């Protein structure tokens, strides 16, 4: 074909005088996640005067998050994203932070992360898996679209609410009184356009990007899942760094994270107004009957694990 | 499986108040071409102070250069790279600038681009195909590796010189007295390692990235093909822009091109020393017998096309 090196050929080529960091992510070119990673790369090159460089591998081209995190464990990848709650697959008590409605908002989720419990989870990520969590970035709060108005929890009765295969999404739809319809992402839009399904749930950027809004006349601000992305660095990569480079990385990640978090909050405000401007009916149902409907979910969790993890988290 | 928008999903999503430009390229993540494109994106964001933004699509994920150039013609892609000489597929006289040894160095090639001949080609690019060429960036001079020294053109006799299945690389190997072996890029390393082939020819960065050096014992600075990349923007995209944004674009491209050109020159000096340090024997054979050996190719071209294209170009 053409004499052009592939991404695989260049992956392990190091830069001279500079420390080349590779970062993978599932999010695609054009996403806020990818844009913030680009900003992180530019800040690192600036703060380090070219001595730290960042190469980006989006769209899960290196594998999914499970594979990419393994690569950090083994030193084959330097940085990746992973949700705080996603740690639950490896450290079961971490799942508590992604049960529907446990995090009231991102300030609450941030406090969970920075607490002794969060530090406990982060210490175990590092001891077992060589995952050093540098920061948590707000990545959006899920809301509920639908083909009829959602003014109260009473309205979910008889709602066929699309939900992905994930356990907590399913817990949300069922414990709310709706009837969950598990389904792959690529089939949601159509399912809603023909009203083969009644609604779905996702953060506002996903609803905009997938154009779900044009097949849904209503949006309810259910605030049922607050999402984050942690920025994780491989511990083997970290210990190779001078204390100067360590500090540049920590400060660059904090700075980009503040901007990322602020950007997501900004986008959510614009999308609500964009959805209203398109004719969508936006409701703010009382959330307390949703938080009470999740109460059996919570004490179940605290029982099997044997510790009051969820109740601890709700008081933070 | 996951609720994560794809690159396809995000491609046509716009930014509010900002003009989203989309850039495709064959070069992969980690290449100098890709890195300069990220610098162009950062410069546009800063000089437009948020009003112009650039999304990058590397590794030919959008198609090859022929497909990407067509996408500019039709308005589906905004910016891409193409070699000045690559225009010869569409505008036949443009091929003259990539015949072996016509361009003595990049200053010569730049003068070719900026002259009335170059302006004539660039005008035809724009009139027929909606390609506005903004600038030309030096992209490296090809050199010759081998398993025995090349001190003069005489040494090319009986040399198994790998070349890609491309007209002008073939002409180089043939007219130099070597015996060309057309060959796909992916197999080149191995043929060289087992000495199944004697040598190849490529810019120094390709030689390092593919690690041909650990397999070849000699490097001859034959300087036989000076390469560039033009930065082309879709004319339909261009006319949508304000005169203010046009100038930001035009002059951001100049700044990044100066740095790209200087960066490729820096790497070439770097790699010659790296190759020597690895034990490679680096020769500087007299190039005049190579340029004379290309002479029947030149007037052949000037004859078929019917005008002294190559002659005009050599005197520039």
């Amino acid at each position: 074909d053409y004499d052009i090196p592939t991404t695989e050929n260049l992956y392990f080529q190091g830069a001279m005088g500079a420390t080349t960091l590779k970062m993978g992510m599932q999010a695609s070119v054009g996403s806020v996640e990818y844009n913030s990673a680009k900003m992180l790369a530019d800040t690192l090159e600036e703060m380090s005067q070219g001595e730290i460089k960042l190469a980006l591998y989006p769209s899960a081209q290196l594998g999914d998050d499970r594979a990419m995190l393994q690569c950090l464990t083994l030193g084959d990848l330097d940085i990746t994203y992973a949700e705080f709650g996603r740690m639950g697959l490896w450290i079961p008590r971490a799942e508590a932070v992604m049960l529907p409605y446990v995090a009231k908002d991102f300030d609450h989720l941030r406090r969970m992360f920075e607490s002794d419990f969060g530090q406990g989870v982060r210490d175990e990520m590092l001891q077992k898996f060589n995952w050093r969590a540098l920061d948590t970035w707000y990545n959006g709060t899920a809301e509920t679209t639908s083909n009829r108005p959602l003014n109260s929890i009473e309205d979910f009765k008889g709602l066929k609410l699309r939900v992905p295969n994930a356990k907590q999404n399913l817990n949300y739809a069922k414990l709310s009184g709706a009837s969950p319809t598990p389904m792959s992402f690529s089939e949601v839009y159509c399912a809603l356009q023909t009203n083969a399904v009644d609604g779905q749930e996702n953060p506002l950027p996903t609803i905009k990007t997938m154009k779900f809004y044009e097949v849904q006349k209503n949006l309810a601000m259910t605030h049922h899942i607050v999402n984050d992305q942690m920025v994780i660095i491989s511990e083997s990569t970290w210990q190779k760094l001078s204390d100067t480079d360590k500090d540049i990385i920590q400060k660059a990640v904090q700075k980009v994270g503040d901007a990322h978090t602020q950007t997501v909050k900004t986008q959510e405000a614009e999308l609500v107004s964009f959805f209203k401007s398109e004719g969508i009916n936006v409701t703010y149902p009382d959330l307390e009957p949703f938080r009470e409907a999740m109460q059996p979910l919570y004490k179940e969790f605290d029982s099997n694990i044997g510790q009051p993890i969820v109740s601890k988290l709700a008081a933070m």
